[PDB]
C-alpha cells in the first residue's frame, strides 16, 4: 500500500539497488544489460522508491540507475546513503568528515544526474562492530543539515542507529526514515518501529531474509510451501503487515526475483500463519 516519505508518496514495496554491482557490491555487475532491464521492470511493476548509494561498487550503481532511468518521472524517490567509503580492498570504511560527507553528496548528484537529493541517509558507524552502537552523530548530521539548508538535500534520514541516536538526531534536523537491521528473526528494534510509526517516520529494514538459523529458515519454508509462496515472499509480506510505516527495499540482479518480490503485495497472511511467524525469533 503506500507511505509519505519526506513529501513524496512511495509504494511500500520498493527496490534496493545493492545487487547492481560486482561481488561484495564492488566493481561492475556481472551483466550491465540485466541491471538496466531490472531497474526498468521495477518501475514498470510499480516501484517508485529506489534505495542506493554512491559507495556501491563505488559510483557504478548510480550511473546504471541514470543510464537506465534518466530522466526520472515525478513519481520516483531515490534514497541514497552517505557516511562510508570503499577501500580498494572492497572494505566499507567510515567517511564522515565534512569534506567526505560533502564529497559523497556531490558524487551522488553527478552520478544520478540530479540537482537535489530527495532523501539522504547518514550511515552511522560507531565502534568496531557491524551494527548500531552508541556515540554522538551530531557533528556528521550537522554537516548534512547544512547541505539541506544549501538546498542540495531535501530530506534527511538515518541508517544503522540506536534509539538514542535517533533521539539525538531529531533535535538537529527532521528525520523522515530510519534504515536498520530487522526481519522475522532479528526483532530488537520492535519498539522503535512502533514509536517511529506514531510520529510518521518510516522504518526501512535492510534484509528481509538475513541471518536465519536452519530451523528458523525451515519454519519459514514450511509456511511458504503451505501458502504456495516463496520464503522471501513470506518474509516481505510479514514486514508489510508488521507496521504501516515499514518500507521494503529488496535487492536483486534478476527479473524473476524482482517479479516474485513484487507479487508479495498480494500474499495474504492468515492470523494462524501469523502465529507461527511471530514465534520464529522466540
Amino acid at each position: 500500500n503506500t507511505f509519505t516519505l519526506g513529501t513524496k508518496s512511495v509504494n511500500r514495496l520498493g527496490y534496493g539497488a545493492m545487487q547492481l554491482a560486482g561481488p561484495g557490491v564492488f566493481g561492475p555487475p556481472r551483466d550491465r544489460h540485466v541491471a538496466i532491464t531490472v531497474l526498468r521492470e521495477a518501475l514498470a511493476l510499480g516501484v517508485n522508491h529506489i534505495d542506493t548509494s554512491d559507495f556501491y561498487g563505488p559510483h557504478v550503481t548510480n550511473q546504471i540507475i541514470r543510464e537506465a532511468l534518466y530522466p526520472y518521472s515525478d513519481d520516483l524517490t531515490i534514497v541514497t546513503k552517505i557516511g562510508a567509503r570503499r577501500g580498494e580492498d572492497a572494505s566499507w570504511l567510515p567517511a564522515f568528515s565534512p569534506a567526505e560527507l560533502q564529497k559523497a553528496v556531490h558524487d551522488n548528484l553527478r552520478n544520478l544526474g540530479l540537482d537535489v537529493l530527495d532523501v539522504v541517509n547518514l550511515r552511522v558507524m560507531m565502534g568496531d562492530g557491524h551494527g548500531p552502537a552508541e556515540g554522538s552523530i551530531e557533528a556528521s548530521l550537522t554537516v548534512l543539515a547544512e547541505m539541506q539548508q544549501q538546498g542540495l538535500v531535501k530530506h534527511i534520514g538515518l541508517s544503522n542507529v540506536t534509539p538514542t541516536q535517533v533521539a539525538e538526531a531529531r533535535k538537529i534536523a527532521e528525520i523522515v526514515c530510519v534504515q536498520n537491521e530487522y526481519n522475522i528473526a532479528h526483532r530488537a528494534d520492535d519498539a522503535m518501529i512502533d514509536a517511529l510509526a506514531h510520529d510518521g517516520i518510516a522504518y526501512v529494514p535492510f534484509f528481509p531474509l538475513g541471518g536465519f538459523t536452519p530451523l528458523q529458515s525451515s519454519t519459514l519454508s514450511d509456511v511458504a510451501a503451505s501458502l504456495g509462496a516463496t520464503p522471501m515472499q513470506v518474509a516481505l509480506a510479514w514486514l508489510l503487515q508488521r507496521s504501516p510505516n515499514i518500507l521494503l527495499i529488496p535487492g536483486t540482479s534478476s527479473v524473476a526475483h524482482l517479479r516474485e518480490n513484487m507479487a508479495a503485495e498480494k500474499l495474504h497472511l492468515s492470523e494462524e500463519v501469523l502465529s507461527t511467524l511471530d514465534g520464529i525469533s522466540r
